[PDB]
């Protein structure tokens, strides 16, 4: 009995699934225990066939925590999210069981199920309930990076120093790394890009050279739009890991702005060759053909990124931009809106909608989009206006009149000019706005840039420290 | 220690993202080979095998634990040469002993050997493979899969001895069940049914056992009894797809498009990645007389598993119906590469070569099918009679070429032409005095006749001759 199910798990840790599953089937058939049942369902699940585990556990119902966790997980895998809640929460039919109840039920598993419950609440439009779950999970288990990483991406600001603290002593040490890292990834998610590099770079060199860190730093340099400083450490994460696709996502697009045909070609090849069930590889393959500026082929790839992961915002976004160039404005809208559906904090899509409203001269709505976007990210304009540059290389008073009422539409019109090689025209429109809004740091920060490129070093430094002082 | 134990917790709840992160940390922190093993174990269980491979290659893996995981990724990546060179092979070491491998991998010895046997079986070295399997089983007789493979690749181990322990309750069960599966594999199905229906009824009523029985009844061509057992196996185990491809073929021989529709709909959208489900839908649309829609599905079955022989043979039959024999020969030809011990294609080709009047070839083929399974004519000849819904020539060949004559009598028996088949089987019976097969087919025809004397006698003759 005992040695039979000892032996099954030996088969599973060696991934001999057919051997394990066979024994499990006979074990459960001899003795109908809840533990043997669990083990069988376990075997079906790790063998890569969740659906089997679902019908098995479901058909003669077990209530044990080990079965309940697993049954909920198979559901989540199969997108039965509403159901998944009910197994764990007791959520919607009867009264919703509390976290204190949940912890009592699952005990040591409480941390994964709250993580699980977290994920579904978030993916079912209840970030409120989902954040509370993630937080509680981290309380129960500080070694879990994923809950913390979800909270940052939502817009929540958890406290690294309070989140990771265990309550020889090896944890203390691991949590220290995790602390400065936590502080840094939040610092990246809220777009304190200079801070995030500063925190991450101060991290010890062994944990600096890891591809995760460098990948985040790559995202950091990229958001600043220091493209060459970015491509340096993305070329780096590749020679050091070479099996990593996760950061190569945004690296593909950096190589896109720099217009490095061979490198993006090489990346797309190397990425598709490794993992064709990765939206990153397909995002890369996609804008490799945008580089070559053929739009039929790129659309198809971006699509594969959507099929292999429809909860992956960025892939939707990158399609929109490409449809802008082909002048398919109606498809583009739906793209950015969908992008807004999966992640409401993905700034690229807001602005992209706002850009095409502005382009069609629907301003007061474009404002709202630009505003909601620039709240997520200031200095959004640089990247998405550079986009239009890359494309166009391969009423104006009406707007200013309209711009009287609303600042950000105007601000784009300036950012749109600086991105083009029309530097002088920008400064006329800029001062007119500087008078319109002496509140916004954005205005003084742009003057800072526009002076630097014009030579006036003393007057650039000047307006930037003002711009900083006005900034909160 | 706390970090390592925290990972394994995250793994056992399938929180892969949480675990790889700790494992990247732990490995960055210490460049330990066990820290390495964890990271690669976390990438592999995350469902990203390439990630572990590329990692393990780019660092020094020299330990059994490490060497196993890497071999597994290789084999997963269709890098069989690599896989071999890692477990058996020293770049510098010579071909390892069986005993060397066991020493190196200790408890993991049975699994590494199992995986080798698979590699040997995937390459053209069956003998080297079945030796690796036997060794695996002797090291660990709780493993069913190596013995499963042994039966299918034509070898005949002895259950009573092979699963003897060198607990008694599992083995004694395994032995009886093993003896049953071997029978099914050696195609003495009436034995296979008998010997595993002697099993205790709560292991009888498991899905796997019923499936083998159901499998057997198709091989006995007991089609109405077959669908009885499957239908039950469906009720018991609606999540089972394994062995339900042939349930579909049961519902195809019997002409139940109604039930084959229920079956295919269910299986398709239960498991799109199972070829059994696409074989199921493939048969379904064959009945509906949509040949194009039928072949569409059979290729998808093949698409989902190119090492799934039965989809190749079903495409074949669907091609012969559309008289596209060049394409049909290829499928069957593909089928045999794919399946060494598979009567279906061998006979399938035979029937094609027989219709091409190339009886010299047809013979050699029918022998190979009939070597694997003696009764293959009855099923394959039935196919033609469902699909449908010189008399001197083959007689002269029937001197030198007996098998071509037997098939001609079988196809006549498969049609309602019972009288004409006895006449022809008598003439052929003179040419071969003694062939168990022939006395069987007499008894087969006597059932339709009435006559207990003729059926009983001949069957009893045929049995005695081939002990």
């Amino acid at each position: 009995q005992e040695p039979v199910q000892a032996a099954i798990w030996q088969a599973l840790n060696h991934y001999a699934y057919r051997d394990a599953v066979f024994l499990a089937e006979r074990l459960y058939a001899e003795v109908h225990s809840e533990e043997a049942l669990f083990l069988l369902a376990t075997c079906y699940y790790r063998s890569g066939k969740a659906y089997k585990a679902y019908r098995l556990l479901k058909g003669h119902s077990c209530t044990t925590p080990q079965c309940k966790y697993l049954l909920a997980k198979c559901c989540v895998d199969l997108s039965k999210l509403a159901e998944g809640e009910q197994i764990l929460s007791g959520g919607v039919f009867n009264k919703q069981k509390s976290h204190d109840d949940i912890v009592t039920e699952f005990g040591d598993s409480a941390c994964f199920t709250l993580s699980l419950l977290g994920h579904v609440y978030c993916k079912t439009d209840r970030l409120a309930k989902g954040s509370e779950c993630y937080q509680k999970s981290l309380s129960l288990n500080p070694f879990l990076w994923s809950p913390f990483e979800s909270l940052c991406e939502i817009g929540e600001k958890p406290d690294p120093d309070q989140t990771f603290k265990f309550t020889k002593a090896a944890a203390e040490g691991l949590m220290s790394l995790l602390r400065e890292m936590g502080k840094g990834y939040l610092a990246l998610c809220s777009y304190n890009c200079k801070e995030a590099i500063n925190i991450l770079s101060h991290l010890p060199s062994h944990h600096y050279n890891t591809g995760w860190v460098l990948c985040q730093i790559g995202r950091a340099y990229f958001e600043l739009s220091e493209y060459m400083q970015a491509e340096r450490i993305f070329s780096e994460v590749r020679r050091i890991e070479n099996y990593r696709v996760e950061g190569m996502e945004i690296y593909s697009t950096t190589l896109w702005h720099l217009q490095k045909d061979v490198a993006l070609s090489v990346l797309s090849k190397d990425l598709t060759d490794m993992d064709k069930n990765s939206p990153e590889a397909w995002c890369a393959a996609g804008n490799c053909f945008s580089l070559q500026r053929e739009h039929d082929i790129a659309i198809k790839f971006f699509q594969r990124a959507i099929q292999v992961d429809p909860n992956y915002a960025y892939a939707y976004t990158l399609l929109g931009h490409e449809f802008v160039l082909t002048e398919e404005l109606d498809k583009a809208l739906a793209c950015f809106r969908n992008a807004i559906r999966v992640n409401p904090r993905h700034y690229n899509a807001w602005y992209g909608l706002g850009m095409i409203y502005y382009k069609q001269e629907k301003f007061s709505l474009a404002e709202m989009h630009f505003q909601k976007a620039l709240d997520i990210n200031p200095q959004s304009s640089v990247l998405l206006c550079h986009i239009g540059v890359v494309q166009h290389a391969l009423t104006l008073n009406k707007a200013i009149v309209i711009d009287p009422k609303n600042p950000l539409c105007k601000f784009h019109r300036a950012s749109v000019l600086f991105a083009n090689e029309k530097y002088k025209s920008a400064l006329q429109e800029l001062e007119e706005l500087k008078q319109i809004v002496p509140k916004e740091s954005l205005v003084y920060f742009l003057i800072g840039k526009v002076y630097k490129k014009l030579g006036q070093t003393h007057l650039a430094l000047m307006n930037f420290s003002w711009a900083m002082d006005l900034d909160p």
